């Protein structure tokens, strides 16, 4: 029986504040932390701030906090919720919210009481977490499934100088055996990108951004793909490491084109893009570079040109902004086939079960599923236990650099080694994870 | 009972592999990780790494891991410790090793199990960690005292592409009244320094060091403190916010004599200062800045330029390398009056009872004690409970930003709640916070 539910303001990784909460039951004290994105999808479910200039730059969450202990934590307890029917668990929170986009409570306040009621379900059930989330999910008993990291190594667009407009440049080490030395891989050609980075551009860009990538101030996408490729080829996987991209084209969406030189104040109008030339670009990229994703091709509600791109692509298309992790955008987006894969992100709908159901309605329509975390992470693991319990074979938690993205990644070491013979890695099938 | 001890190799904040121990009794399973600094004191105990280029660029830990579960485990387990005797656990590590800086097992090796056992015994007495802290070092806990943070929010030396010599800006906001509160200053300030080197010196600048500090390409040590000055004033915090540094002077010492343009391939060698060359550049710099607190001004081995110094610097003057958290080595720098303040790294000697003995006889000489991480960090938290257990009223655990650095700031806001009247913010105080 949970005897409190408590929640409180911690930091993270970008140094804004953001919503802890703590559920006690006979088990112990159940800690779940919600991240944050920068630039979120207007559809996303809505992040409560409290807008005090005053006060951490007006990011505060005070208010989400206190929607937690004076709001939900009095009615929750005495509803005497069984946290194991995580179904109950979020019905609750839903309807104490009332509001279509959880706007009374705010997301970032029912998100973690959510969260930390499935890690006291486990406990109870005297299970790993990723069990006890698979059987929520009603996924496979066995074998489990490690998923291949999608390491942002380079960042673009938003994320750093330069022209280029391409938010994030991932590497994914398919070919690896395990997840164990697809971590390494990666790391090492992280490094080797690292070192080849501060040759070439200076110390300066050395530097990481928000998910830990390097930002040279690089002008295209073609400079940066090389770059890529040389780390590598400079590591020793060449064959083994594909690559994924995050264009969060709604960035730099203006008058239904495609302005690919957005951060240029005097940017040449007359060579922004349309919606069938930047899908050429993409076919270009495609064609040079051994891309398997590519994450918001186009803008969030310009559904036209990601059903056109979408007949020819010929590789994973991901879902972000355009489906907000929200099952009545996954239907349209099945229905207008405008791509195949969705970016798994729990605060993007607010609660588990919601997360849970457009993750089962994507693999219902044939779909992937990359789970993901935000630009701005913390310490919490859930995601590498959401991941493995949904077995969808990939993953998209930062680059290996920083301990917000470090966490995730060791986490699955620990599951995997936990897993034993019991787990299979996806590999070059990451797409079609689940029917591993 | 300690029925195991098991280690397994993870990833620092660097995306570099370190060890991570778990010491499983009949109160759970208990989980310590290594920190790893770079270009460390010649003089700290040996981190063991592999030096095979053909896995994780030769980084890899395997070797250190190998001596946890082939040596130390069996024979630890046999032993049948009571964790709750620090003392006895750790004279066992030592005396399995046998040798001076722990070179036959690798403190990497050796510090995982001592860490994980105080965790353990932690759990036996029912009491939090920084609790059972404050009893192995005999601390006063009535009331506790929460420290100061200094936090690294502006990268040079090494950690730059321009002349900045020094390595570490700081900031402290001693004039805060609580920890909380403190934090979010530090925070404000960070954020305020992050756009204002952005818009002059460029977005790249705006990319973070190691840990989580802007690395703006900077000549001199005072362009980089008048920006520091600029934010805190921006922020709204001023005369409440005091700023530290870290030259790690060994960094730029050659010939006898301090380089700092050491950057540069074409130094003028006529112009390199000498031991009180250099402090007649520090004595300028601290009566024109609001600086509390100089650690590492001079080599790790030249006491003289440290005596001489020490003469006249009115301020706290931190000793990192030059102890390296050895009681020998402090002994020496007690009887020379080299300086004022230890600078402790769990690390840098390899058990727990030693940091422990390093702080003691530090205090006993009317020292101050800065607890610290190292530049590569993980998701662990134990120096947050450490420097309350220590009663140090300081810590330097990073700037604002990286997980690996909000993850102990948090824990100490956890610390702080829990704590509630029983702990006091040391404030201005934090030199001598355990006499608070
Ligand atoms: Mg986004
Ligand atoms: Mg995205
Ligand atoms: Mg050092
Ligand atoms: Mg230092």
């Amino acid at each position: 029986a949970v005897s409190k539910v408590y929640a409180r303001s911690v930091y993270d990784s970008r140094g804004n504040p953001t919503v802890e909460v703590e559920l006690t039951t006979e088990k112990g004290v159940f800690r779940s932390i919600v991240p944050s994105g920068a630039a979120t999808g207007v559809h996303e479910a809505l992040e409560m701030r409290d807008g005090d200039k005053s006060k951490w730059m007006g990011k505060g969450v005070l208010h989400a906090v206190k929607n937690v202990n004076d709001v939900i934590a009095p009615a929750f307890v005495k509803a005497n919720i069984d946290v194991k029917d995580q179904k109950a668990v979020d019905d609750f929170l839903i309807s104490l919210d009332g509001t279509a986009n959880k706007s009374k409570l705010g997301a970032n306040a029912i998100l973690g009481v959510s969260l930390a009621a499935s890690r006291a379900a486990a406990a109870e059930k005297n299970v790993p977490l990723y069990k006890h989330l698979a059987d929520l999910s009603k996924s496979k008993t066995s074998p489990y499934v490690l998923p291949v990291p999608f390491l942002n190594v380079l960042n673009g667009g938003s994320h750093a100088g330069g022209a280029l407009a391409l938010q994030e440049f991932m590497i994914a080490p398919t070919g690896a055996k395990t997840f164990a030395e697809a971590l390494r891989i990666g790391s090492e050609v992280y490094h080797n990108l690292k070192s080849l980075t501060k040759k070439r551009y200076g110390a300066s860009a050395g530097n990481v951004g928000d998910e830990g990538g390097v930002a040279p101030n690089i002008q295209t996408a073609e400079e940066a793909l090389d770059l890529i490729v040389d780390a590598i080829k400079a590591a020793g996987h060449d064959g083994k490491v594909k690559i994924g991209l995050d264009c969060a084209s709604s960035e730099f969406f203006k008058d239904g084109k495609y302005d690919l030189d957005f951060k240029n104040p005097n940017s040449d109008k007359s060579k922004w893009l349309t919606g069938p030339q930047l899908a050429d670009l993409y076919h270009s990229l495609m064609k040079r570079y051994p891309i398997v994703s590519i994450e918001d091709p186009f803008a969030e509600d310009d559904w036209e040109a990601w059903s056109h791109f979408f007949k020819t692509a010929g590789i994973q298309i991901v879902a972000d902004d355009l489906t907000v992790t929200n099952p009545k955008r996954i239907a349209t987006a099945i229905e207008k086939k405008a791509a195949d894969a969705l970016l798994l992100k729990v605060n993007q709908i607010g609660t588990l079960s919601e997360s849970i159901k457009a993750a089962q309605d994507s693999f219902a329509a044939g779909w992937g599923v990359m789970v993901s975390h935000r630009s701005g992470e913390t310490e919490d693991t859930f995601i590498a236990d959401l991941v493995v319990g949904l077995r969808t074979g990939q993953i998209k938690t930062g680059a290996p650099a920083r301990s917000e993205r470090l966490a995730k990644l060791n986490q699955l070491l620990r599951i995997e080694e936990e897993l034993g013979d019991n787990a299979v890695f996806a590999g070059e099938n990451f797409h079609h994870g689940d029917k591993l």
